[PDB]
């Protein structure tokens, strides 16, 4: 085995180096009241990575749209990560836009348990999902042989954004679940009181006192995540390639 | 702050009591050359945990025609799993296949680390992907309050296997990657003498020494893929709620 | 092989969670000036438990009437005691009134010794009987196997509350004793001047110096007392299997 | 708090000197194929103690048909036993038939955990009822100021004995259950399989899966039990202090 | 080997529960200016103990006459000590006006060295001779089969009190002696000038220097003791047998 | 606070220089299969010791005839023994015929525990009666003040003899018990079987269960026992000091 940070807990304090100068985590996202995606992948100059990162620049305006920043993590140096980025510039014409942490003896990967059994020297494709108090929201571990969909991460920062101003628990497969379509959930009742007191209410839907919801997203909330969906189903007009 | 096992490590040798009896992990599963999704959720009688289970045994079929059997994990008695899968069926007329651990003291979930600082009692959102091999190969952990999308495991395990059989990487967002669609990556030289050879071999597309593809996957396991992800896209036509 | 807290010890202090929300013992009925019976159970959706669950809500009103509040405990959720006491509601229209304790750990099991060599991971069928001021006066263990008789636990706790009030000793199947019926035992001398003194006051009947009784009990007392028993003993008038 | 012996566990192995000689502790019933109820009590010459002993005697010849023994323990010497049990036969006319353990250094006490707060001498009115393979099946810790109700005592063994042999457990009051009268319980299923086996089969009365009865248990079966208990209820027509 | 207590060491500090109620050993007949025998015995109703008490009973007053109070002491309950006492009474009408100690546990029994090789759990004959200081001044261990010799005891308090009231030591047999008869001897000098200065006086009888004497006890004090003497040595008038 | 041998215990093994020669106690007896009473006394050439060999010395062929050889034991020098031995023979006109132990290191006053709080330097009036198998069987413990009653020893050899080969117990005050005279006690009952044979058979007079007695001893064993107490008793015709 090995240690991670878990879900609820303030995503460790560290001040890291990336290729946009140092920055202290996670106040630096805390105090501009910002969410941050950290995603670890295994080594600059190789082609999962690459695919990745061109993933992740091409949304990078729908993570904005949503207060969320990005940062990259991997053991090399700042001077690999600037040739990295040029690279991707010049040879498939997307400028890289959000820093990446260089972690060279592997501080950062211990620290956020990236180092798993393929490899002692490289991290995993980790995602750390922190919140704008910075608190830990969700957890990812891919291995090196396969790259991320970069939708489903939108999908989660958007729907607990939701989740936490709406006051509202979200379904499976949200907001295309086949029980209550793009129904929020509300956290089931704790007692017998609240039970009882909800069923009078009708203030919701009801499949029994546990099970109750509504639609309080807005149609442009629900838009919003079903264009994520829509555009990892969508097979590509143009491959990048084609232009290189 | 938790410990938990790790991507190319063996699943830890545990035997489990489920609501279809007693098991050996990853033993049970190897024996048959079977994959398995373990998957954990907070308690028995609550609806996003509903949801999940729904949604899982929708899929069935498509996990057991890659060769995926499922399990589920919470502290729940055998009796309470039982009863939550009768009321299932009796509210939303789905039938749920696939057995649950019951762990009521927390050993198992210890065992894996499935108790973050959200709760000291319940299970959160934990996702395993075990190969035949009985090694475990991906890691997901959501909260209690988001709902899993279980179409983006469909994938993972799709491409995990495509991976393995064709010696190949998958790219982000694979079958749908912006800059060479559904091809496979293979893997990167690890010399230049190697990458050169490769250059001059003809015999894959490349957009440089560290970045060669093919398309090896069929016809057939393109499409799979494919279906998998327009699912999760697509508005569901008939609400299960409905037909109570 | 068992550590359990002892009769004449203050209920040992701990924070609950029950389906009435989170309680501190023996905190919580002590304030009310209350006697409180906590039970215990394997699991819920287990019939016996049921049985019993019921035949302890049917004897609600005799246990208000003595000042005695009931509290359960079991292993399973909150969220599947609701689910169970709903079942009970709805397949045989009796409505638990009482809190159950959820303790999925075993932190309360582990604390009162309710685990014993039938069962790791559930309760046996454990009865304290605490007094106002907080003390244990009677503890049961009965196993899975058998239910309890909740007759005789009225019993208990009106004759305990008369021997308290009276300055009382109990005789063996009060108050349907063979040697002096309902009479209330004078506790035994402790010194010969105390022995001479009592048998020269004709205070009470006697049978030698250390058996000594009077009959201080209201027919009211008594009579509430010999209803308990004589229900424990009539077969019942319709079953509530056949109103279902 | 303090340790004791568990449900399910052997009677541990001890030698014990009563006032019919030395026996082994559990071999001595174990080795007659005979289950034994030993019943503790903290003083000879005090009256409690004096109605608990009458009472087992006057109940003798139903422990025996039962194939049941006897044993008390209090700290006294096995001289105070015989002049106590000489008391007891010349100033009420009753024989105690059944022996007396001896402890007069409170070995056995401690060992069974029948020492409480309420005295550090003298054990609590304390019930071991061990089965034919000297395994215990029930414990009931009463104190020194309530007498026990010896037909429970019965009506436990008498339930025991037909769970065993019918392969059933026993509902709440049985008897005479409010909601399946002298039904006995059928263990509830463990597996989701099981479960349905069951119901499609129709062998046995059922409210669900898991609450499965019916009328094993013959009619002198659930008289006997019945007699026990009216026995409790019944008012006792002569006293037998009318003829000291 | 055992430890005992000694003569010449002030009583050990003690608080007892007795038959007459609770007591501290010495301080309660310190400051009642009076003398104590304590005694141990086996076992409440035993025989030689039983003829041990009533000899003692048969002498309370020649032992209240010289300011001594009698306390028993064995291992059995006070309840136990109360019948015991009124069997004495009812069997052989002798009614015991001393306490007798309760010592359940052996805490008195170990702390005075009167647990003897012949039984761990009962207490041999010992005999503590204790003064109006609370100082032990002579110690007598009888064993299980072998009753004392009362008139003895009251012979050597009154030997002692004679001894310290008079200032002289007592010869062998006194008051009966061989050499001097009641005559009571004049501690030997310890120097040269003091034995010189006491033949020369002639102020006592003198075989030698260091063997002085003179009769200075009233015929009273000498009638007293020749009489408990004479008490021993005659048969008795009438047995307590044909009479109960 | 003192080490001492118990009643029950073999007498300690030691070699000691006695003024008859070394001898092994308690060997030197056990082989001529004779008990044996070892008396020490504080010095030499001190009154009460004098009147006390004298007592012993006048009694040695009640001893004899009884099977029991006297060691007195004494700080002082052997040479010290013979001198004070030579001065009464000289005086009072007795040879003191049986051997005593000189102890000058003080080594077997304390392996005996003779040295009380009297004086750290002369051990007390200790008595040890030790039987043919090498067994202390009592003690008695006097101080310097107090010369011993030698009598009182006799009775308690004889007494005790008896005991042993009439398989009997002895009464207080044996031979002239208030209770039963010379009668000799059958040892009580332990079980009920035995107690009930008893009160049936008249093999023995009885006052109850527990107290049966008979008049096994000889008419000369009584009248040896009744004449040590008569001589105890009465006032010495001619005292020795009127012819020095």
């Amino acid at each position: 085995p090995g240690s991670i940070p878990l879900i609820g807990e303030r995503f460790p304090e560290m001040e890291v180096t990336t290729d946009h100068g140092v920055i202290k985590l996670p106040d630096h996202y805390v105090s501009q009241g910002k969410w941050f995606v950290l995603f670890s992948h295994p080594a600059d100059f190789t082609p999962v990575s690459t695919t990745e990162f061109v993933s992740f620049a091409r949304r990078y305006e729908d993570f904005q749209r949503l207060g969320v920043d990005l940062i990259g993590l991997s053991v090399d140096s700042v001077f690999s990560h600037i040739a990295w980025k040029e690279w991707i510039e010049r040879h498939i014409g997307v400028r890289i836009p959000f820093p990446i942490i260089a972690d060279p003896q592997g501080t950062v990967a211990r620290r956020l348990g990236l180092l798993h059994a393929e490899s002692a020297t490289h991290t995993v494709r980790g995602v750390f999902i922190v919140d704008a108090r910075g608190v830990i929201r969700t957890m990812l571990y891919y291995p090196m042989e396969l790259g991320r969909l970069v939708d489903e991460i939108l999908r989660i920062v958007k729907a607990l954004k939701l989740g936490d101003s709406l006051k509202r628990a979200v379904p499976a497969d949200w907001p295309n679940n086949e029980i209550i379509g793009e129904g929020l959930i509300v956290p089931p009742p704790t007692t017998e009181d609240q039970a009882r007191a909800r069923m009078e209410s009708g203030q919701y839907r009801s499949l029994d006192w546990w099970f109750s919801w509504d639609t309080p997203a807005s149609r442009d909330d629900v838009e919003e995540a079903r264009r994520y969906l829509r555009r990892a189903a969508e097979k590509p007009a143009k491959l990048l390639y084609e232009e290189a």
